[PDB]
């Protein structure tokens, strides 16, 4: 006590063409033409951008309590994973900068950096970083639910995977794979990016 | 902010004879005899003892981030679930009293109350309280792992189930269903009970 959490890199962010699809249904955008054709449409001194495991030292070894993403020197994860705890990376203490309990989000080292917005009917990929597994891209079709109207995803991952990022076809992050309500769906948890 | 977590009762603690068994293997104690027979051997002003869901208010509704147990007026859960956050029960604020980051445990309202110790070769039941499911007793045979030598369990539950209690045949709690290392095993997370 304290400084019980530390980070370890696990992957880079990208959309994988030909990633595995999972889910009840697919959303497929079709282009129809009048001619009868139908078509299915320097080293920086900053933490290296990527996906990282958030790890807590336990009795059987370090267990993964969640995942997050460094982008532009800012670490983004879920509020329930750390609750504002300092994070150790390379001997350095990372202090929290911004949080939204309501969206279940938090950033360390600056304000929310993600710019992606998800659009109803598009499919996304979750870059699931499950405890003891290699990162895996899972293509899925979110539904929407009303309140902001929110994307929600019906996929089931191991405990500790929350904070894995959800990317669109451009490879931009549209949110983080959240905790769910239950018919287990997780919100696409996103905030607006920050400014001076 | 703050007081984002609240509790809701879900079950009582007991061993269920004839609960579902799950796991790779069974440990069965056999009694052999020389004669050729072989045998398979007032309302209190305190929170009501039981198993409770620990809930965080999100955008899709309240999500379950973990489970804990009131016993003798003390609430016991996992350190990673709350990290010492106040818990709301019936309008009242519950403040943390004791924690062990190393065992991943915390109690609110007093010191650790559980007296159960698990013994190599005995089977136990996890009273799994998964998000959106009814409590379920799961009988399983832990292995042991060395460091205290610790029971460890190979069962997979939904995110949010950690803190569910593990009971022996007498209905006493031998620990709480922990976070795992990964071959995903969770520690039987237990501490010695407390004194004046
Ligand atoms: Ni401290
Ligand atoms: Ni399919
Ligand atoms: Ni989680
Ligand atoms: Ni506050
Ligand atoms: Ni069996
Ligand atoms: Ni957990």
């Amino acid at each position: 006590h304290m400084a019980d959490l530390s980070l370890e890199k696990a992957a880079e962010v990208s959309w994988e063409e030909e990633a595995e699809h999972s889910g009840a249904s697919h959303n497929i955008l079709v282009e129809v033409q009048d001619d009868g054709t139908m078509k299915i449409k320097v080293l920086w001194d900053t933490p290296s951008p990527g996906i990282y495991r958030i790890l807590q030292r336990g009795l059987l070894g370090r267990s993964q309590v969640g995942v997050g993403v460094f982008q532009e020197g800012v670490f983004h994860t879920m509020w329930h994973v750390t609750r504002g705890a300092v994070l150790m990376y390379q001997g350095k203490r990372l202090e929290p900068s911004w949080a939204s309990v309501k969206k279940d989000l938090i950033s360390y080292g600056g304000g929310w950096r993600f710019q992606g917005s998800w659009n109803a009917g598009e499919e996304v990929q979750v870059i699931a970083v499950e405890p003891g597994k290699n990162p895996k891209n899972v293509q899925t079709a979110p539904g929407t639910f009303k309140t902001g109207e929110v994307g929600a995803i019906a996929l089931d991952f191991k405990p500790g995977t929350s904070g894995s990022p959800i990317v669109n076809r451009e490879g931009k992050i549209v949110g983080l794979y959240g905790n769910g309500v239950v018919t287990y769906v997780s919100a696409i948890a996103q905030a607006k990016a920050s400014q001076e």
